[PDB]
């Protein structure tokens, strides 16, 4: 609803929604991811990550290399236009981002970049109206 999306992440390593389209009358947009399982973040940490679909793999290969403390999402990655942190069940986070970061007919992923999690823990988002 308005220009903000609400993500649930679980214990079985998968979001709820696998589209989340962006509109157009839109200047920021929202995310907010919830962590609705009751695993811990060591063990079940999740997050939203947001960058072309093209740099997927290579900011989710970097970000494993991070650390927890930094949310698995290198510092000042050029290539994650968003990002929440890394949570844990019975817990959420929100990201605000400027939808000009975002261009009509690209493609875009949401994906969580806790070590392993990428494979199956994927989304689509584009600007559309
Ligand atoms: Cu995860």
């Amino acid at each position: 609803a308005q220009c903000e999306a609400t993500v649930e992440s679980n214990d079985a390593m998968q979001y709820n929604v696998k589209e989340i389209v962006v509109d157009k009358s839109c200047k920021q947009f929202t995310m907010h991811l919830k962590h609705v399982g009751k695993m811990a973040k060591v063990a079940m940490g999740h997050n939203l990550v947001l960058t072309k679909d093209a740099d997927k793999q290579a900011v989710a290969t970097d970000g494993m290399g991070a650390g927890l403390a930094q949310d698995y999402v290198k510092a000042g990655d050029t290539r994650v236009i968003a990002h929440t942190k890394v949570i844990g069940g019975g817990e959420s986070d929100s990201v605000t981002f400027d939808v000009s970061k975002i261009a009509a007919g690209e493609n875009y992923a949401y994906f969580c970049s806790f070590p392993g999690h990428w494979a199956m823990m994927k989304g689509t988002l584009k600007l559309g109206s």
